[PDB]
């Protein structure tokens, strides 16, 4: 009556060394293809592999002190040294819309299982640090995970929602914090250091426009925010802008202001606001919010409301969640708030307290 672990040593007397499978095909992989045993074999052998470990967490002591100094084994050095030409294979060149579906599922189920295995090997599987003493091609891993955001190329963004993009944006909540407390992550800060000075300028100027016309723009967007919200559960984000961009996204506010003019646009690019706001409001401050809230309170049919326009619209976006955002600081933070009397202001107050009445009663 042991448990595992303690059991495993009396096998390792016996038959121990290589019980998972250890020849894993890997020659007849040229540019022939197909859904015949083309997909589902290496991903069979793959899956289970990556699973008979990912489970045995309990017993990973035995099994990195002892699958690293595995030399004989043939399993692990083919189990990675292919997975990450085969990792890297999947997703450069896939290569009838139907056998790309299941070219696309079964291989977004591999990276997935296998990067989440990634965040359990780099967290609490290491006690002794077996794997940050060998990686022999621990760089082409980095060339696709980290396209958090361009990841509707490699796998489907409506068809990725389901299953995995939810299970998604936690494994990479899961993996992001997985190596930043590691020695691992300084080395990855290097190569993330990339996606933002190429996305803050270009984002800037191609988001005004009339009608939609410009749409690739709008999706990379909601992109360089839907990778970013990942980020505030991680480290870093709060290393690349605080330099000399701290009231920076305060402009991403008047960049809100700056739309006010032109006809409005529908409700379906007035989902936006976290990238817009949450995004911004979370590195940001919130007391440039209140003094825009009533510092904005400053300022025939057709001039007359554009005087009471800059007194109109500003109150709209302040609304929803802007509402909230004052839930996240807002003690202590109102009474200075509420002591400045430029017109009742208490107005757009009790939509504070309209959202508490929502939660709570």
């Amino acid at each position: 009556k042991e448990e595992g672990v303690s059991f495993l040593i009396n096998t390792f007397e016996g038959g121990g060394c290589g019980q998972p499978s250890g020849i894993l095909a890997q020659p007849t992989l040229l540019y022939l293809r197909g859904p015949f045993s083309l997909q589902a074999t290496l991903c069979w052998l793959d899956l289970l592999l990556a699973a008979l470990e990912c489970y045995n967490t309990f017993i990973g002591e035995r099994t990195v002190g002892a699958l690293q100094v595995l030399g004989t084994e043939a399993q692990s050095s083919l189990l990675k040294a292919v997975a990450f030409f085969l990792e890297s294979i999947a997703m450069h060149d896939i290569i009838s819309p139907q056998e790309g579906e299941r070219y696309n599922y079964s291989k977004c189920t591999v990276v997935v299982r296998i990067m989440e295995f990634t965040t359990t090997l780099l967290n609490t599987s290491p006690e002794g640090w077996k794997l940050l003493k060998k990686d022999l091609c621990n760089t082409h891993l980095m060339r696709v995970l980290v396209q958090t955001l361009c990841e509707p190329a490699s796998i489907g963004f409506n068809i990725g929602d389901v299953q995995v993009m939810a299970h998604l944006p936690d494994v990479c909540v899961n993996l992001m914090k997985a190596l930043k407390m590691s020695p691992y992550k300084d080395i990855l800060e290097t190569h993330l250091r990339e996606k933002i000075t190429a996305q803050s300028i270009e984002e800037l100027c191609a988001v005004n426009l009339y009608g939609p016309d410009a749409q690739v723009d709008r999706s990379r967007l909601a992109a360089v925010v839907s990778a970013c919200k990942q980020l505030h559960r991680a480290g870093l984000l709060h290393n690349i802008l605080p330099s000399q961009s701290t009231d920076l996204h305060h402009s991403v506010g008047t960049e809100l202001l700056s739309l006010v003019y032109k006809g409005i646009a529908p409700g379906d690019e007035r989902q936006c606001l976290p990238s817009l706001d949450l995004s911004c409001k979370q590195l940001a401050s919130g007391l440039l919010e209140l003094a825009f809230a009533f510092g904005g309170l400053c300022e025939g049919s057709v001039i007359h409301f554009s005087h009471g326009e800059y007194f109109y619209s500003l109150f709209s976006e302040t609304i929803n969640t802007e509402l909230l955002k004052n839930l996240d600081l807002a003690v202590l933070e109102l009474m200075q708030s509420s002591v400045d009397n430029t017109k009742m202001v208490s107005a757009v107050l009790n939509g504070m307290l309209d959202q508490s009445f929502r939660e709570r009663a």
